[PDB]
Protein backbone atom coordinates (compact mmCIF):
# COMPACT_ATOMS: atom_id res chain seq x y z
CA UNK A 1 0.00 0.00 0.00
CA UNK A 2 0.96 3.51 -1.00
CA UNK A 3 0.85 6.08 1.80
CA UNK A 4 -0.05 9.68 0.95
CA UNK A 5 2.63 12.17 2.06
CA UNK A 6 0.32 15.13 1.36
CA UNK A 7 11.19 12.18 2.18
CA UNK A 8 13.86 10.15 3.97
CA UNK A 9 11.31 7.45 4.75
CA UNK A 10 11.35 6.42 1.06
CA UNK A 11 14.40 8.10 -0.49
CA UNK A 12 18.09 7.39 0.03
CA UNK A 13 20.25 10.44 0.84
CA UNK A 14 23.01 10.34 -1.76
CA UNK A 15 26.52 11.68 -1.23
CA UNK A 16 27.10 14.27 -4.02
CA UNK A 17 30.72 13.06 -4.42
CA UNK A 18 29.07 10.05 -6.09
CA UNK A 19 27.17 12.15 -8.68
CA UNK A 20 28.69 13.54 -11.86
CA UNK A 21 26.82 15.66 -14.39
CA UNK A 22 27.48 14.84 -18.09
CA UNK A 23 24.85 16.75 -20.09
CA UNK A 24 22.30 19.49 -19.50
CA UNK A 25 18.82 18.80 -20.90
CA UNK A 26 17.04 22.19 -20.60
CA UNK A 27 14.76 23.38 -17.80
CA UNK A 28 12.01 21.63 -15.80
CA UNK A 29 9.17 22.93 -13.60
CA UNK A 30 11.39 23.42 -10.56
CA UNK A 31 14.92 23.88 -11.92
CA UNK A 32 17.27 22.28 -14.43
CA UNK A 33 17.21 18.78 -15.89
CA UNK A 34 20.43 16.96 -16.74
CA UNK A 35 21.92 13.50 -16.96
CA UNK A 36 25.06 11.96 -15.58
CA UNK A 37 26.49 9.05 -13.64
CA UNK A 38 26.01 7.77 -10.11
CA UNK A 39 28.58 5.68 -8.26
CA UNK A 40 26.74 3.14 -6.13
CA UNK A 41 27.95 1.96 -2.72
CA UNK A 42 29.21 -1.27 -4.32
CA UNK A 43 31.32 0.99 -6.66
CA UNK A 44 29.23 0.11 -9.69
CA UNK A 45 28.57 3.17 -11.88
CA UNK A 46 25.21 3.73 -13.62
CA UNK A 47 23.74 6.40 -15.86
CA UNK A 48 21.11 8.58 -14.16
CA UNK A 49 18.67 11.42 -14.81
CA UNK A 50 19.21 14.36 -12.43
CA UNK A 51 16.86 17.25 -11.60
CA UNK A 52 17.79 20.18 -9.43
CA UNK A 53 15.71 22.68 -7.48
CA UNK A 54 16.25 26.28 -8.68
CA UNK A 55 18.37 28.72 -6.67
CA UNK A 56 16.09 30.89 -4.53
CA UNK A 57 13.29 28.32 -4.43
CA UNK A 58 10.25 28.92 -2.23
CA UNK A 59 9.38 26.51 0.58
CA UNK A 60 6.34 25.40 -1.43
CA UNK A 61 8.55 24.68 -4.46
CA UNK A 62 10.86 22.58 -2.26
CA UNK A 63 7.91 20.64 -0.82
CA UNK A 64 6.35 20.04 -4.24
CA UNK A 65 9.68 19.09 -5.77
CA UNK A 66 10.66 16.56 -3.12
CA UNK A 67 7.05 15.38 -2.81
CA UNK A 68 7.46 13.60 -6.16
CA UNK A 69 10.41 11.65 -4.76
CA UNK A 70 8.48 10.68 -1.64
CA UNK A 71 5.87 9.15 -3.99
CA UNK A 72 8.21 7.53 -6.54
CA UNK A 73 10.36 6.07 -3.76
CA UNK A 74 7.39 3.98 -2.59
CA UNK A 75 7.47 1.92 -5.77
CA UNK A 76 9.97 -0.70 -6.79
CA UNK A 77 8.93 -2.24 -10.08
CA UNK A 78 10.63 -2.69 -13.47
CA UNK A 79 7.96 -0.60 -15.23
CA UNK A 80 7.95 2.31 -12.81
CA UNK A 81 10.82 4.84 -12.96
CA UNK A 82 13.33 4.00 -10.18
CA UNK A 83 14.34 6.66 -7.68
CA UNK A 84 18.07 6.30 -7.03
CA UNK A 85 17.93 8.90 -4.28
CA UNK A 86 17.92 12.54 -3.33
CA UNK A 87 20.46 15.15 -2.22
CA UNK A 88 18.98 17.42 0.47
CA UNK A 89 21.90 18.08 2.83
CA UNK A 90 23.57 20.32 0.28
CA UNK A 91 22.23 22.72 -2.29
CA UNK A 92 21.10 22.66 -5.04
CA UNK A 93 18.69 19.97 -3.85
CA UNK A 94 18.61 17.10 -6.36
CA UNK A 95 16.41 14.16 -7.33
CA UNK A 96 18.25 11.29 -9.06
CA UNK A 97 16.30 8.74 -11.12
CA UNK A 98 16.99 5.98 -13.62
CA UNK A 99 18.28 7.11 -16.99
CA UNK A 100 15.98 6.54 -20.00
CA UNK A 101 17.90 7.02 -23.22
CA UNK A 102 14.87 7.42 -25.52
CA UNK A 103 12.99 9.98 -23.42
CA UNK A 104 9.22 10.52 -23.44
CA UNK A 105 7.25 7.89 -25.34
CA UNK A 106 5.07 10.28 -27.34
CA UNK A 107 7.98 12.32 -28.76
CA UNK A 108 9.96 9.09 -29.41
CA UNK A 109 7.12 7.49 -31.42
CA UNK A 110 6.55 10.71 -33.42
CA UNK A 111 10.16 10.42 -34.61
CA UNK A 112 9.54 6.85 -35.81
CA UNK A 113 6.12 6.91 -37.45
CA UNK A 114 5.18 3.39 -38.74
CA UNK A 115 8.73 2.12 -38.05
CA UNK A 116 8.08 -0.50 -35.36
CA UNK A 117 6.42 -3.90 -35.61
CA UNK A 118 3.03 -4.42 -33.98
CA UNK A 119 4.72 -6.86 -31.53
CA UNK A 120 7.22 -4.17 -30.50
CA UNK A 121 4.35 -1.73 -29.83
CA UNK A 122 2.47 -4.38 -27.82
CA UNK A 123 5.59 -5.01 -25.74
CA UNK A 124 5.73 -1.30 -24.89
CA UNK A 125 2.00 -1.34 -23.98
CA UNK A 126 2.42 -4.47 -21.82
CA UNK A 127 5.21 -2.80 -19.80
CA UNK A 128 3.01 0.28 -19.20
CA UNK A 129 0.07 -1.93 -18.11
CA UNK A 130 2.34 -3.94 -15.77
CA UNK A 131 3.59 -0.75 -14.09
CA UNK A 132 -0.02 0.46 -13.73
CA UNK A 133 -1.12 -2.86 -12.29
CA UNK A 134 1.51 -2.37 -9.53
CA UNK A 135 0.51 1.24 -8.85
CA UNK A 136 -3.17 0.32 -8.63
CA UNK A 137 -2.24 -2.66 -6.37
CA UNK A 138 -0.55 -0.11 -4.12
CA UNK A 139 -3.74 2.05 -4.00
CA UNK A 140 -2.18 4.87 -6.00
CA UNK A 141 -4.26 6.66 -8.64
CA UNK A 142 -1.94 8.35 -11.13
CA UNK A 143 -4.43 10.86 -12.64
CA UNK A 144 -1.95 11.95 -15.37
CA UNK A 145 -1.30 8.71 -17.29
CA UNK A 146 -0.40 9.83 -20.82
CA UNK A 147 2.30 8.88 -23.32
CA UNK A 148 4.24 12.10 -22.47
CA UNK A 149 4.51 10.71 -18.91
CA UNK A 150 5.90 7.34 -19.94
CA UNK A 151 9.68 7.16 -20.53
CA UNK A 152 11.39 4.57 -22.75
CA UNK A 153 14.90 3.19 -22.41
CA UNK A 154 17.54 2.01 -24.84
CA UNK A 155 15.90 -1.48 -25.03
CA UNK A 156 12.40 0.00 -25.62
CA UNK A 157 11.23 -0.78 -22.09
CA UNK A 158 8.49 1.68 -21.06
CA UNK A 159 8.11 2.94 -17.48
CA UNK A 160 5.57 5.12 -15.75
CA UNK A 161 6.86 8.54 -14.61
CA UNK A 162 5.61 11.90 -13.32
CA UNK A 163 4.22 11.38 -9.88
CA UNK A 164 3.36 15.09 -9.43
CA UNK A 165 -0.41 14.83 -9.82
CA UNK A 166 -1.66 11.83 -7.90
CA UNK A 167 -2.44 10.27 -4.54
CA UNK A 168 -4.02 7.44 -2.47
CA UNK A 169 -5.50 16.89 -18.51
CA UNK A 170 -8.96 16.69 -20.09
CA UNK A 171 -7.99 14.52 -23.11
CA UNK A 172 -6.65 11.75 -20.86
CA UNK A 173 -9.27 11.94 -18.12
CA UNK A 174 -12.34 9.72 -17.69
CA UNK A 175 -15.80 11.31 -18.07
CA UNK A 176 -16.68 10.78 -14.37
CA UNK A 177 -13.35 12.29 -13.25
CA UNK A 178 -14.11 15.36 -15.44
CA UNK A 179 -17.77 15.57 -14.33
CA UNK A 180 -17.23 15.42 -10.56
CA UNK A 181 -13.59 14.48 -9.81
CA UNK A 182 -14.34 10.78 -9.34
CA UNK A 183 -10.73 9.49 -9.61
CA UNK A 184 -10.28 5.72 -9.16
CA UNK A 185 -8.02 3.04 -10.64
CA UNK A 186 -10.81 2.71 -13.26
CA UNK A 187 -10.23 6.32 -14.33
CA UNK A 188 -6.58 5.37 -14.75
CA UNK A 189 -7.79 2.45 -16.96
CA UNK A 190 -9.60 5.05 -19.12
CA UNK A 191 -6.32 7.00 -19.39
CA UNK A 192 -4.55 3.77 -20.30
CA UNK A 193 -7.00 3.37 -23.19
CA UNK A 194 -5.93 6.82 -24.42
CA UNK A 195 -2.23 5.86 -24.11
CA UNK A 196 -3.02 2.66 -26.10
CA UNK A 197 -4.45 4.93 -28.83
CA UNK A 198 -1.41 7.26 -28.66
CA UNK A 199 0.99 4.35 -29.04
CA UNK A 200 -0.86 2.75 -31.94
CA UNK A 201 -1.08 6.25 -33.55
CA UNK A 202 2.66 6.86 -33.11
CA UNK A 203 2.17 9.86 -30.82
CA UNK A 204 -0.74 11.64 -32.49
CA UNK A 205 -2.47 13.96 -30.00
CA UNK A 206 -5.67 12.46 -28.54
CA UNK A 207 -8.65 14.41 -30.00
CA UNK A 208 -6.12 16.49 -31.98
CA UNK A 209 -6.87 20.19 -31.24
CA UNK A 210 -10.62 19.90 -30.55
CA UNK A 211 -12.04 22.54 -28.17
CA UNK A 212 -11.88 21.15 -24.62
CA UNK A 213 -15.63 21.75 -24.33
CA UNK A 214 -16.18 19.52 -27.37
CA UNK A 215 -13.88 16.77 -26.11
CA UNK A 216 -15.99 16.67 -22.96
CA UNK A 217 -19.34 16.74 -24.76
CA UNK A 218 -18.40 14.31 -27.54
CA UNK A 219 -17.07 11.67 -25.16
CA UNK A 220 -20.16 12.10 -22.99
CA UNK A 221 -22.40 11.56 -26.07
CA UNK A 222 -20.63 8.24 -26.70
CA UNK A 223 -18.12 9.33 -29.34
CA UNK A 224 -14.66 7.77 -29.22
CA UNK A 225 -11.30 8.15 -30.91
CA UNK A 226 -11.29 6.21 -34.22
CA UNK A 227 -9.06 3.21 -34.92
CA UNK A 228 -5.45 4.16 -35.71
CA UNK A 229 -4.31 3.21 -39.22
CA UNK A 230 -3.77 -0.56 -39.52
CA UNK A 231 -4.81 -1.07 -35.86
CA UNK A 232 -5.34 -4.71 -34.83
CA UNK A 233 -8.98 -5.37 -34.04
CA UNK A 234 -8.01 -6.81 -30.67
CA UNK A 235 -6.29 -3.55 -29.69
CA UNK A 236 -9.08 -1.30 -30.87
CA UNK A 237 -11.53 -3.43 -28.92
CA UNK A 238 -9.25 -3.08 -25.87
CA UNK A 239 -9.38 0.73 -26.27
CA UNK A 240 -13.20 0.64 -26.46
CA UNK A 241 -13.32 -1.56 -23.33
CA UNK A 242 -11.05 0.90 -21.44
CA UNK A 243 -13.41 3.63 -22.58
CA UNK A 244 -16.64 2.11 -21.27
CA UNK A 245 -18.98 4.83 -19.98
CA UNK A 246 -19.70 2.75 -16.86
CA UNK A 247 -16.42 2.55 -14.95
CA UNK A 248 -17.43 -0.81 -13.42
CA UNK A 249 -17.38 -2.37 -16.91
CA UNK A 250 -13.77 -1.40 -17.68
CA UNK A 251 -11.12 -4.12 -17.39
CA UNK A 252 -8.78 -4.12 -14.36
CA UNK A 253 -5.08 -3.62 -14.99
CA UNK A 254 -4.47 -7.31 -14.28
CA UNK A 255 -6.89 -8.19 -17.08
CA UNK A 256 -5.21 -5.74 -19.44
CA UNK A 257 -1.82 -7.33 -18.77
CA UNK A 258 -3.39 -10.75 -19.39
CA UNK A 259 -4.95 -9.60 -22.68
CA UNK A 260 -1.64 -8.23 -23.92
CA UNK A 261 0.27 -11.32 -22.84
CA UNK A 262 -2.13 -13.48 -24.89
CA UNK A 263 -1.52 -11.28 -27.94
CA UNK A 264 2.27 -11.59 -27.44
CA UNK A 265 1.86 -15.40 -27.21
CA UNK A 266 -0.34 -15.65 -30.29
CA UNK A 267 0.96 -12.88 -32.56
CA UNK A 268 -1.15 -14.15 -35.48
CA UNK A 269 -4.19 -12.76 -33.67
CA UNK A 270 -2.75 -9.29 -34.34
CA UNK A 271 -3.18 -9.85 -38.10
CA UNK A 272 -6.94 -9.25 -37.86
CA UNK A 273 -7.21 -5.51 -38.54
CA UNK A 274 -10.06 -3.03 -37.93
CA UNK A 275 -11.63 -1.58 -41.14
CA UNK A 276 -9.57 13.06 -37.51
CA UNK A 277 -13.26 12.25 -36.95
CA UNK A 278 -14.78 10.58 -33.85
CA UNK A 279 -16.81 7.35 -34.02
CA UNK A 280 -20.08 6.84 -32.17
CA UNK A 281 -19.80 3.78 -29.95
Amino acid sequence: TYVDPHVHEFAKELDATNISIDKVVGAGEFGEVCSGRLKLPSKKEISVAIKTLKVGYTEKQRRDFLGEASIMGQFDHPNIIRLEGVVTKSKPVMIVTEYMENGSLDSFLRKHDAQFTVIQLVGMLRGIASGMKYLSDMGYVHRDLAARNILINSNLVCKVSDFGLSRVPIRWTSPEAIAYRKFTSASDVWSYGIVLWEVMSYGERPYWEMSNQDVIKAVDEGYRLPPPMDCPAALYQLMLDCWQKDRNNRPKFEQIVSILDKLIRNPGSLKIITSSNLLLD
